């Protein structure tokens, strides 16, 4: 559902309103600490299909646009939550499909990762959201560990609020590919206008200064 | 693909035998965890790196769904925990209907805390696993399903161990049928008919078949 | 979805069964007309259904090719109102033209009750939901052969077989006539499922073997 | 198959006029109860050609997600001998379950043939619409089974009635369509294989279609 | 399409008659380097026929997945403009690299005889369209093995199965040979269908049980 | 992966640099004479699935766009070179396919070609590269004995450096239509920053004139 990459993260973010995996809430903000009045749950993607299969398209799309059409020879999932979503993945690029563990269970260079992964495969990390992409770095050498080659890391929504969220990633020399941000559904809602003025004048307000606006929130 | 109970079944038995996701070793039993000692070992989780494996698996999994339940007796998919969600994922989008997967330890408030994605009440939901042994650990998940409104009345394994007397009556007791595209007994006779295993190896496997428990007692160590 | 004919006349009928397609009772008769049968099926509920749709989709296929040929038609022609959604997924799945005909004229010429392209010479499948007694194929077939379409194969979901004329009349004209399941395998399936009494399956079962003489004992 | 609405519009106005289902005739215009036009569209005849019908019902999914959205349509009901074989192919590539409504009663769910859950959301398609008078029957009778009807999808769109578009509108049911006669117009004229003089008929009566109809016989 | 071997050669023997990729002519029979027979075979008609293709294309890959397994091809190569098309086809369907042979070498290198790329160790299966003795086949092997496939399967639509040496030969160098039909298939399912005359027909079968003696008393 | 003749050009530029279907060579040129800076090898394009599909993708998105939907009754292949392209768009477009042998083999309308030739039928020519469309001649008054209509040529490459590359065909009254020409890769090399300076520049005053560059460096 798009072709350049304004068309797709619009189409990510309508779809992402439309199911209501984004919620915002400025007087009673989402509090682990952290309140915010911004919440996302991709997770809910996966039990619609429609939107999952246009989710998996775009996904397909930016994948062969920014990474290339044979660079990718696997891909694998996060823990729990981007499994569906690397599955699916998988299947649309012909590509065998492997999960990594958060935890190791076992002794060896292939405990953590479950699936068979060949030596000096080209693995494409695939998960729901970012938000520092600090726990990417435990996947990411898991998966060299076992001898891939992980140097792309795909994402349905990237957070795009904090410094470090792509820095990180690239520090390690791995890519961070996202389908859409938060100042995208923070576009898309405000053209759609079903959202109260103050509330996306707070959401603004906390997406360009998020720790100052949790601290001072009750954080 | 065979469209029979005994076709699917046997071609998934050389499925696993071909991508040695199956393993015999009778002169090194395969100690476990929980000290259980048996001379097979089966890793469900190898299918998905294979494409043309998987993709026949789930052709495989979605003809046996329809002839044993039917065509509109499930409205979603539940996978288990890590082991099941990409199966979940394949049957469901092969289905075209919602897909859920639920966590071994419930995450939040209630009623939705072990679930993981939308799930209208009332929906019948079927729940999706990579292999069964003695399904004791299903019944946590059914219950969280059943929890938050769905009717849980099917649970679909790729593999079902079929050596332990109550690996179909436990579910069967909370209303829950228990439906598999092969069994140890099947990959058994696979392997007996393609003659690429010697015959010590393939009598110990059918007698520890026969009697798991008493065979983990004495030829392994419990 | 099933490979050989016993096989797809068996799931349909349980897809029939399952999606209560088809109703029997034989304490109040369907006194349609005048007619009583202890019998109902609506096929058009069929397409409310994805999957079950899907699999009918597959099977009808199955039988064309199998029965007809891989190579035999031409264009997929659906009967007036029922047929067509049937007909636009089976020429989607055969890759071949689609046109539809009308119950009566729309018009004065050749092409007056086909709503479509029919080039001359073309070889045509006729695709109904189900027939009863074939009498109602003949205007669509003499329609399609007006147009200059050469029509040898009909196709239907369901064929209520009992009455003795129901492929005499179609063979006749020159036109076989294809089902996925008739009123006998919905019978037997329906006595292996056990979730009919057995006083109303005899019911039905008398009633399939004398049509008329049970119209006439529990009805008009 | 385009993405955005333009793209769209326009190679389906290509399509139309390719298939020949757009008919211009300036010097004998088409007397339909009268109503001398010289355009004349046969939308049936675009199932007889699958790789068209297999654009266009791209298109129309692509429409129906991008205008109405991806999960606000449970059921995809169709007008009467029609726009069937268009619904069909929408609620296949949809994943959606299929009805369809009659033209009159026969015997709640008197006038609609399938199965229809109550509260469901349905999307009506047409082959085409004209003042979209028609539509309201098929409307009323999905609303009185139980059905909630909000959006109207038909492959052409007149465009040349102002009522066409308000009439359903007051009902609350929005008409989306792939393409207008504004764009079948645009295509032709930049084609260039339509002569000076039609064209330019063609587009007065675009313009005025009552008044060409009763100055040209009706 | 059909599930099991059986199936699967009648079905083919069916379609290979209804397109009339098959002929049969004892009265005039098909000389062509001499070698008279009275049966004639064209596998190249049938990519003009899109629902033919397609099932012969499923039917490929069941027999591919069945007896050499769903993980053992890397590579699918054709032949020399006959196999090319059924190549590139399964491929798409097995979702593996394709590459094709060359009937002679073009360049130097161990390449020569190769278009497209082949990595090394790569376990390659070798379509073509038919084969008679499988004499030309070794060629083909040996040029896909220098450049370091590993060829151990040769896949053909249809194979004679008339001459002793037609699987000896590639079986010397580790090649099995796999067919949807043979002859005798083809034979069969004419004899069932009844549209050859029995002349014809039994012509055919002391042809097909002695081809060498057939052709010497009938020319060439 | 492409949208409009822009679009689909660079997709494809990106997808022969990425596989290496494209070499340049300035210091040492390639070899029956006529020295290159450049070689092209579209036939490594069928070993890779990806690939292939996103370019089968767009060729039938082109010959929708620029032919017609249903315009075209056949799809032949040329020998040996374009048959597998064929194939796939056959297979893409549900339309009969055949090829056409560079010599003939018997006697009589159709000895040079294989398959069956409906009479009257519209062909498309599918071939895998051109460079002066010399070659596709015989392939189409070989096409036209048979009776089949030939109006248009379809080429997944096209040099576009030779002023009778199209007009030989235009003569005949058939169109050429392509996927990408030299300028479109060369533009996205240039853009990519992959290559050096001098060897482009090389490139692009052999594309101006590469009869005048051939003579000078030993052709």
């Amino acid at each position: 559902t798009g072709y350049d990459r304004q068309s797709i993260s619009d189409t990510t973010a309508k779809i992402l309103l439309e199911v209501q995996a984004v919620h915002f809430n400025a007087e009673k903000p989402f509090i682990s600490g952290w309140a915010s009045p911004v919440y996302i749950d991709c997770r809910k993607l996966i039990s619609y299909p429609r939107v999952r299969r246009a989710l998996m398209e775009m996904a397909e799309t930016t994948i062969t646009r920014d990474i290339g059409f044979e660079q990718i020879d696997a891909v694998a999932g996060g823990e729990t939550a981007g499994i569906p979503f690397a599955a699916w993945i998988a299947d649309r690029m012909m590509v065998p499909m492997q999960y990594v563990r958060k935890k190791p269970k076992g002794f060896g260079r292939n405990a953590q990762i479950e699936g068979h992964l060949e030596e000096g495969s080209r693995v494409l990390l695939v998960e729901d959201l970012t938000t520092d992409s600090r726990s990417k770095i435990n996947f990411v050498n898991a998966l060299r560990t076992a001898g891939a080659t992980v140097n792309h890391c795909f994402v349905l929504f990237h957070y795009n609020i904090f410094k470090e969220s792509v820095s990180v990633l690239k520090d390690i020399d791995v890519d961070l590919h996202a389908l859409a941000t938060w100042w995208d559904v923070l576009r898309v809602a405000k053209a759609s206008g079903y959202f109260e003025t103050k509330t996306l004048d707070e959401v603004e307000k906390f997406l360009h200064a998020p720790a100052e606006w949790s601290a001072a929130h009750g954080g």
